[PDB]
């Protein structure tokens, strides 16, 4: 199973993964996304090209990415910041179930797994979920996928951010 | 017009859904400095939460300032501080939510006669009539002096409309 | 004709400044000191620094500032608030004529006008206030130099103060 | 038993006395209004028809103004500027411009209850009279809600008497 043979689900409606929000990454593979909340915004009213807006929030700091659909199932990402793209893929999505959404998500490096992203609001409840790491943790690069939610800042009387 | 903070209108807070679905609105003028160059997200409470508390997020550049909120009575919304525990009395001078020009709207925090903070948030531009209005009563309080334009000289983007 | 080039005259002595008391802002810059009464206080009798204060009052509101001599016949301004300082020169002075007084002070931003005060308590009768309004108008940011007292609110019984 | 009817009534010194004193500050109020408060007195302006002067009530960035002119029985009748609203007042005594400075009390009655109290100074509370006269007033109906006005004012930033 190379990164490029992975499942890659239609994008949900934009509106799925708005009444989804806020999400918490229960598997990553890199540090960055650990402790990591998301949250799924429509594009500003005067918008030109009316890109959808993934943020990722780690306490204080917040990573910004304009999404827009592409071929084959594809998320095309532009960095707010920095203006780095990348090309993503859902391995499935589950949103909006009566136990509440999950999904899982990667970007690859031909073969091996850039990066890798599980989002749910039901702590980590979704069989679908359990598979779908097992899947991609054996793909080259997949042993880094990790538990993100061990060591958490501590909270100071928000749920969903700290 | 109204002469100390205390005094300032206090109109019911819309659904948050009519605030969702401003999303995201920018902050035209702010009391400090805090909120210059500061795009404004709501987000509707976690499913597993307690307490059912939505969230405002203050977004500027790659740095977030979080608040919990719920309603409170004289239409006021109580907000939480994510990062302090800091809580905050806040209202809505007024609200124009998703006409057909689009959302503004002007809240403010008062420290007894004097206003604290200041945030008028909109999708237009600054071209709603009411803004103008609003931020020249809100100005005309105790400590409202301070309130300035909040979009000059703001970074420059990479790629993205309303992020930086 | 640039603010660092508008002309300096020595700052009058307190006490000229007091006789005046209360004065109101004929003409200026932003919209801040709009129908705006100016009232010049002594230091405190405990006060280390013996600065005097200027009080701009605008209704229920009002904006204090410390101030003391600076180089160049220079007023430097301490707001009472944050701590900020300001660098502010007159114009002109004419204080305690048989006519009353007037003067307009200003602060640059390098060669532009960032802020000017026009007070007299004559009504504006002052054909030097005229003259100064004329020169500082043609400033650069000096457009937006404006009156101050068109459409002010209505008075409950007091002169000065509203 | 002293009621606020029957309280002193020295006479008001002249304005100029009160400007030489500029800035008091409340050691001493009844309401909850005038905690953390400098008073600043002004002339009439020069195109004042009644020239009526004004005093200042400044606590931070909000401020209370009030016309005055003399009344009858040593009296100040105040005209809230922002209200219209009129009071009477009275000094329990004056002591303005010592060589340790000045210090007064004032009050307004309701009947015999006392409505407003403001006892000011330039000298941290050190006139020995201001001791004296505050306890009197305490002792008055309504009294009781006068307090010491200077406990846990806002922090300052480089002014000595305006934050
Ligand atoms: N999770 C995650 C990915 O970064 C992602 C994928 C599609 C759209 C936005 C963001
Ligand atoms: N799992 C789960 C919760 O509903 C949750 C917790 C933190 C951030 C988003 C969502
Ligand atoms: N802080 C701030 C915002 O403008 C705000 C957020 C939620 C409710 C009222 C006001
Ligand atoms: N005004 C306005 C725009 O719609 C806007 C621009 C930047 C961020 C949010 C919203
Ligand atoms: N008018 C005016 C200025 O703010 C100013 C200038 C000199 C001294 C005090 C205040
Ligand atoms: N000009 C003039 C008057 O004397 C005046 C009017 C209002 C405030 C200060 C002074
Ligand atoms: N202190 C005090 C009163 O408010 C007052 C009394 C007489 C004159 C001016 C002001
Ligand atoms: N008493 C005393 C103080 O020195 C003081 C403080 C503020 C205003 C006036 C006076």
């Amino acid at each position: 199973m190379t990164c490029d043979k992975l499942p890659k689900v239609p994008v949900p409606p934009l509106e799925e993964f708005i009444k989804s929000n806020p999400l918490q990454f229960a598997y990553v593979l890199t540090d960055t996304f650990d402790c990591t909340t998301r949250v799924y915004v429509q594009p500003a009213r005067l918008s030109p090209n009316q890109a959808a807006t993934a943020l990722d929030i780690r306490g204080s700091r917040i990573i910004t990415n304009d999404f827009v659909g592409g071929p084959n199932n594809s998320a095309i990402l532009n960095n707010c910041t920095t203006g780095e793209k990348a090309t993503w893929y859902f391995q499935y999505t589950n949103l909006n179930t009566p136990n509440g959404s999950s999904y899982c998500a990667y970007t690859c490096n031909g073969e091996e797994i850039a990066e890798y992203k599980c989002a749910n609001n039901n702590n980590g409840t979704d069989p679908l979920q359990k598979q779908a790491v097992e899947v991609a943790k054996k793909v080259p690069n997949g042993d880094k996928i990790h538990y993100a939610l061990d060591n958490c800042p501590e909270h100071h009387g928000c749920f969903a951010f700290y």
